[PDB]
């Protein structure tokens, strides 16, 4: 039991391939009492995480939200039961509009649809922490999700620049979440086939994208020392759990890397 | 002559102090020939720069305007006469409201506030890139201003998260500037004591904010294996310079460091 | 039992403040059946490791030896039963001689001094890899001791050379390590109150570098969102049990800082 | 005149297209008056630089010699006539043993092969830098020639950790450097047909590593925004008179990357 006990709030399940789906199954196999947040189309999340190993509680989080956000807090101890707290928040979102990714020459997305891609991609780490440290547990641990941003990569455009932007907000939080002793990291994740990713390789987001996204996976598998396989998220998932645990306890700001060592090797 | 005969535009200047006042001043000295942006007050910019060795035309320029931007190279064009192209290009804007740095908690930035600084902080130079491309030589240089955002620091807060993401843009602007022969590169600066800087150690935007970069101040001197002098721009003009000529030609998408070596150093 | 049933083999112990020898308690602590290696003073590392919560067998290793590395996947195997594999090896092993570090001007150390600290500390690493794969299971786990290099630092002078170099032979190493499923990582700790390290800031090394390494310690608690304390060992070496377990199982050729978070913050 | 009046030791030729060559020719071509260092082959080397644009005195340097080492200020200041200091140092200079490049496996490299290979290639910037600086004016410049070593890559092997050793060697030579009002950086370069690189790509360090290297190139050109000439070193020489030039008067301890931007892109 790597999670024994620990009450971990999950956000950005979608449907059964995403990686918050297997954060939240690991976690469960791990001990872990789970409360989940849902954007938007909630009946479908309910029942998709209704095939979990055990039952947890649903509520509803546009990051957006400030209503959302405020209530938040509340929600949650309400789910939990008063007097007590989280150990453990998973952010797990991601978004950036058709227009800032893909097709879309770089320069042709409007600052509106960057702005709100940012807003959900980057912003939503430091509000998400806000709301949620007046509930953790010293020892805590948020983590975020994270892909390596510090080089320029076709067709990601501007979601790279959001996670660019959310690898120095993690830095931020961090010295918040210190004062709670409440760790704050990243994972930096290899591509993962969920839905909306295979869409994407399927052509979702124009053809020029689809191709080059389905280069930059073949070449991941090969530059990592050990391998990368983009249909199991669980690799992942661990990693996740490994640092929502007792056993990083002096890392924080900071970011670890479940892409296979891809990163670490020029070709 | 490091610039002779060389067409620059270049923005940012708003008092003598500006880092783009002493860009400007050096770039002339060096036999360019240039072209100015202004944001606002426009009678202010006229009248300081008055004082720069040559004469240039000033053009106004709010980066968050659409119609100036769409109007942009139209108006250069027009102020360099038909059948002239720029070689370079001088971002040197900044901007994030009170809010988000300084004396207000992190947490408690407005997303419209962030939104805003990043706009103008980092998306701007994306969107400069866009409307002066078409008018821009081959072996042109486009150059943006920098601080060092790869480590948090006290008071910068949402600035610093807008220039990781200023970073993050100028990898992607090098791939579009490169079908032109134009290069993309910024100049991470140490700490200029210009009159907003000064006003803000001055204890403008309070007094912890204010402590905390007298701190920041002092000891980049210390580890600068050169020293570092927050009262001289022209070390930085310099090496702005330096990229706006033929002298690096096989750099873009790249950052110089123009800091007296400070971040190479842990003390 | 994070490392239940996991054969380690663990170096580097010399007192019962080494990294090691935590890093050794920890493991047991965890299920962890170890093989233990020592140099030079082997009757006093017996007594030492005597202490440990359970028995261990003890080998000399003097990772500058050829018959030692050629003659220890033998040795080990002998120790642990034929048809038994390894499924962690731990190098914790550091060495710059006198002249290299410390009072010493940095232009001052010969080479055979600066190529002895590299042998030992850098090189073994690789070593110590080459003679340990062919007796590990696949999942298994390599991990070296690493204090961040990426700046330069005073006092630790040429060591600070010798992690640079180590950092890089560790990306190489996850190269070879990856073909046995084998994972190898370094963890970059903060500053630890060994027994050496004391000596040294009591002045065994000279009164200016005594000054600057205590200077180096009161600023990591300060920058280290989380706190760091010096004289705790446990942090460390519970993140270097977390590589070894089967928790981080996309992660090679890397880097995972143990050090409270100082190194993502600026002050 | 980029470097009008400076006096600038270069070392490193030995053929018409040796990095050092095409640094040289276009430093004398800025009005450079140059001190040349040659190893071993004199006469050849005499015979090669008499093709420069204008003559400059040669003198032997073996890098590894303790006595060419002790004499060198000396011999230089006779060079250059008593009274007249140094303004830049070049140093140019790269060996590994077959064994620690190539065909052979990584592990198979002996430590005194390694040794000498960082003996001349990392080491040597600072013992170089020891005899000069005594002999150099304020506001001088210490150029190296490096290549990006901060991911592994195939062939490359323990020339790849040399380079990761002279990166951090450079940010101490800058401490040193920094009294004398000198800067020392080195320039990354992308790769160049030199001789001996030529020869490695013709299978000289045999068929895997020749067939590796040539993937290695045929990439950079692909990933560089501006594009990447293999056969062209004057876009690095350039980059070294940039450096050795009062336009960069703030960088130190750092690294210029004159790799056609490649490094800041994934692909
Ligand atoms: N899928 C992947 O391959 C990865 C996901 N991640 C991150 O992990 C997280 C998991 O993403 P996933 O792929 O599972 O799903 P998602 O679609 O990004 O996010 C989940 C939900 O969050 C949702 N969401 C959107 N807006 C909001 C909102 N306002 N509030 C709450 N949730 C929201 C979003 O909305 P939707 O598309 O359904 O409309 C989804 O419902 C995201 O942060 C990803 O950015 C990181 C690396 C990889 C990756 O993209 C990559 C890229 C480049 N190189 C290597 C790896
Ligand atoms: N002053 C400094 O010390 C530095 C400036 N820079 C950058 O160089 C540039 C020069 O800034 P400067 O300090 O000279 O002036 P500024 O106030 O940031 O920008 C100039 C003008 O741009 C203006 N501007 C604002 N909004 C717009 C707009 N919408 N359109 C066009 N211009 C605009 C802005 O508006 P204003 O305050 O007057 O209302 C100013 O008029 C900015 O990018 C700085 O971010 C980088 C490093 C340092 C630095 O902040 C630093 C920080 C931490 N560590 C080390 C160094
Ligand atoms: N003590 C510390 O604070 C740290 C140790 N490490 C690494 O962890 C390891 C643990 O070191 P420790 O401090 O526990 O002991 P050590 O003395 O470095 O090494 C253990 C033994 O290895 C021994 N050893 C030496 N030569 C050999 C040899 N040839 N073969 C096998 N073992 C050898 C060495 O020999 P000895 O001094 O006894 O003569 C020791 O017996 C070493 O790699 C350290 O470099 C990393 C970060 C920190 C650190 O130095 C630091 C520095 C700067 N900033 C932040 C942190
Ligand atoms: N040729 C290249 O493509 C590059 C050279 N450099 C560096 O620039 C310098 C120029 O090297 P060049 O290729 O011109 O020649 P070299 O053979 O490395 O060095 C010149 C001489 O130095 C010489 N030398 C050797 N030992 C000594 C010695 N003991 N004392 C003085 N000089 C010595 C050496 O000896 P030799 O082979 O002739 O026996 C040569 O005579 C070296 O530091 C290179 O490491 C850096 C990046 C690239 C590069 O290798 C690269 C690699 C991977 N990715 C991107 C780029």
């Amino acid at each position: 039991g790597l999670l024994d006990g620990k009450r971990i709030l999950v956000s950005g399940i979608i449907t059964d391939s995403s990686i918050a789906f297997h954060i939240a199954r690991v976690a469960q196999e791990q001990g872990a009492q789970l409360v989940l947040t849902g954007f938007d189309r909630l009946r479908l999340i309910q029942r998709i995480t209704d095939r979990l190993p055990a039952k947890a509680p649903l509520l509803e989080l546009d990051v957006q939200n400030e209503e959302h956000l405020a209530s938040l807090a509340g929600r949650v101890t309400e789910a939990i039961g008063a007097g007590n707290k989280l150990d453990g928040v998973v952010h797990s979102i991601g978004f950036m509009p058709q227009t800032g990714m893909g097709i879309n020459p770089f320069f042709d997305a409007p600052y509106a649809d960057v702005s709100k891609g940012i807003h959900i991609s980057a912003y939503s780490y430091a509000s998400m922490a806000k709301a949620l440290l007046p509930i953790m547990n010293p020892g805590g641990s948020i983590v975020g999700m994270d892909f390596d941003p510090s080089r320029a990569m076709p067709a990601y455009n501007w979601m790279t620049v959001a996670k660019s932007a959310l690898e120095s907000v993690n830095r931020f939080v961090a010295r918040e979440a210190g004062k709670y002793g409440v760790r704050s990291n990243l994972v930096a994740a290899g591509p993962i086939r969920t839905l909306a990713m295979s869409a994407i390789v399927g052509g979702a987001l124009g053809e020029e994208a689809g191709a080059q996204i389905q280069l930059l996976e073949e070449g991941w598998d090969q530059r990592a020392p050990i391998g990368w396989n983009m249909k199991d998220a669980t690799p992942v998932a661990k990693t996740v759990c490994a640092l929502l645990s007792d056993w990083l306890p002096a890392t924080t700001g900071d970011i670890i890397y479940a892409d296979g060592g891809a990163h670490t090797q020029l070709l």
